[PDB]
């Protein structure tokens, strides 16, 4: 018997990109059985996302900022739609809660959550499965914790770290994650480095913090000129990406309080 973890809100936006139009509670739900089914799961649990990250927002407070700068562009039409999807996640959230266990911590992200269970209780199966589209919950990627992606219908391993993200290892993929940047969630990284010239310094140099050690890098390259300059940047996109470091940080930021409560609530489902 596995573990099923799904990503509430990111499944949500998937039949929200197949119709915005249609309410989708219903086979929300049924996708996340007949998944259930699939990969054996004895204990399945749905998260969502409620508020921005109060971790990440007070290391960064742009963090997300332009997802704000979307939606204030976005026409009345636009927004009625954003509203209207809004309005039925909530409900496929709420008959989720008839079904599956299911949890929203406000300034708390699924992904701090998920890692948490995994660390929590990921022993206690003998595999784990990630339900989500987004990559960078492969930061979780083990030999027994796997992700398993609906818009590709394909499955995440860590042997596939390579073709998947352009590195090695969990810890390589935060490193590039720390040096490289990330567009969509508008965090800077460093000026001139994507995917493949970022990896190629790990791959020389290794994970970022090694690389801090042994800034001034050779090479006369701009980028490069840029890297040797971007120390603190690094810093402060590494706590930002590092999943499986700062969960925990990331949880009790909301309180110590809502962890123990959140804690006690996995416990009593992984028994």
């Amino acid at each position: 018997r596995n573990l099923m973890i799904v990503d509430g809100t990111n499944l949500g936006f998937r039949f929200k990109h197949n119709n915005s139009k249609k309410p989708f509670a219903s086979s929300y739900v049924s996708t996340i059985q007949s998944l259930a089914k699939s990969y054996s799961a004895r204990t399945t649990i749905v998260l969502g996302d409620k508020g921005k990250s109060v971790f990440r927002l007070e290391h960064l407070p742009e963090y997300k900022g332009n997802r704000d700068e979307k939606y204030a562009q976005r026409t009345e039409e636009e927004k009625a739609l954003d509203e209207q999807f809004f309005e039925y996640l909530k409900d496929a959230f709420e008959l989720c809660k008839t079904t599956f266990p299911t949890f929203t911590i406000r300034g708390v992200e699924a992904d701090d959550m998920a890692a948490y269970i995994v660390k929590l209780i990921g022993h206690l199966y003998d595999h784990v499965w990630l339900i989500s589209t987004d990559g960078d919950w492969d930061t979780l990627l083990t030999d027994k914790v796997s992700r398993f992606s609906f818009t590709t219908r394909r499955e995440y391993h860590l042997r596939d770290m390579y073709e998947h993200h352009n590195v090695d290892d969990v810890e390589q993929f935060i490193s590039l994650k720390a040096i490289m940047g990330d567009l969509g969630d508008n965090i800077r990284g460093v000026e001139g480095i994507g995917a493949k010239r970022g990896y190629n310094i790990i791959r020389e140099f290794g994970n970022v913090l090694d690389i801090i050690d042994q800034l001034p890098l050779p090479g006369k390259q701009k980028y490069i000129q840029n890297l040797n300059a971007s120390e603190e940047l690094l810093f402060r996109n590494l706590i930002l990406v590092d999943l499986p470091t700062y969960c925990v940080d990331a949880i009790a930021a909301v309180g110590q309080d809502v962890l123990d409560k959140f804690t006690k609530d996995i416990l009593e489902i992984a028994e």
